[PDB]
DNA sequence: TTTTT
DNA sequence: TTTTT
């Protein structure tokens, strides 16, 4: 099974899972965006298909009362940011078309984030993947607390459109790279959903995996054992 | 077991991190470190106290069948200004010591305003549900936290809530409670409520009625799916 | 290659 | 009945 290949190293969680052609997604009825998406890449799999034949549409195999709509994002000020990236899925027109499901979208800052630094992170994972045995990428939104002036910690985020789609404060990305058979490089990033200077290197957004777990309420690469991790966030 | 099937007869609100305790079912949210929902089932017979039971020798503690890193602890609540508010109320579970002890799992707790809410109007709503249930054949109650949007001083909508303790336990902005009362066999009265997690003044609990649909949308849950609307004879006091 | 009323 | 040192 493709899906069982994609999810070899663990399910981050089991809420409202859909297995699409080339990735697995978990959808959150409350925020109207994904809990997470998992992707599996090989050099083989990263190689006629056109993407502007694609239009974002709701995945209606989820109940309608829990759907986002293009009308939620329209004039929001945010892009429809695709967590499982179209560029990662080009072995078929279907596979790429499903990356355009709104279940796979989060409201993302456009210029200075989704169109730049977040895009740079995606391109980095793709390029590293092209010279690795297997690559596993888990992406998801976050809603992080901030201490404010009264000394109290608050989670605050905008919601948009009539369906109140959540605007994540941050996004995480965790990549597992099989370098030598049975052995892995692990890269864990948290980036703010905000304008980021192009000056900043992606490694500045490294965080320990445990931080991603706690913040997202997910078990990332549980089925995997830490002996087989040879490199962690560069080290 | 067969008990959990009686409890969940009219459907699962969701399937995330479900635990079946002896007399109620709970769904646990790893992000908020509190419940998504709890579902309870009462009857007049089950509201008779059993002998030897006692709620005085009960202490709040985590349910460690969830992974440690997603638990809340008593230290998260300690000196926060909020109560450990039981969603499935101790008072609903009368038939054994374990059944009531389990309502003291922290998975069943939300940070709640005490004076003016948990100890007052929220408790008034709980007692009201037990009272109605002594006169009904079957009663199902679904309870949970909400985190609701507020139009701020720009023109943008925001969800904002406090998190407490080192584990960042969410302080809900509101709580819903939906009660399905079987008034005659196969015929139900439905009552849906949303209250703010705040001091509530004289205010009748019926001021907090909202359509079921509004609770489903806010909570991202499917409440009482296996219930045919033909069978509903009353909705928040009407019809 | 990422997207926008 | 609810809870908190
Ligand atoms: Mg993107
Ligand atoms: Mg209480």
């Amino acid at each position: 099974s493709r899906s069982a290949e994609i999810m070899k190293h663990g399910y981050p969680g089991f809420t409202n899972v859909r297995t699409y052609e080339d990735f697995v997604l978990s959808y959150d009825y409350k925020t109207r965006t994904a809990h997470w998406v998992c992707e599996h890449l090989t050099p083989e799999r990263l190689k006629g298909v056109d993407r502007k034949l694609c239009e974002a549409k709701p995945d209606i195999t989820f109940p309608q009362k829990f759907l986002s709509q293009n009308t939620d994002y329209k004039c929001s000020g945010f892009d429809r940011g695709a967590l499982a990236a179209a560029g990662n899925h080009r072995k078929s027109q279907l596979a790429v078309d499903q990356t355009f499901y709104l279940s796979n979208m989060s409201p993302q800052v456009g210029r200075g984030f989704n169109r730049d630094k977040w895009n740079d992170l995606e391109m980095h994972c793709r390029r590293v993947a092209k010279k690795m045995i297997n690559s596993y990428i888990i992406t998801g939104p976050l809603y992080l607390p901030k201490l404010e002036g009264d000394g109290k910690k608050y989670i605050k985020y905008q919601v948009i459109g009539d369906n109140n789609v959540a605007v994540p404060t941050h996004f995480f990305k965790v990549a597992l790279f099989e370098v030598t058979p049975g052995k892995f490089e692990l890269e864990s990033y948290i980036l703010p959903n905000a304008v980021i200077e192009d000056t900043v290197e992606i490694s500045k957004f490294h965080v320990p995996l445990d931080a991603v777990e706690r913040s997202a309420g997910l078990e990332i690469f549980a089925r995997l054992d830490p002996k087989s991790i040879v490199k962690e966030n560069g080290a």
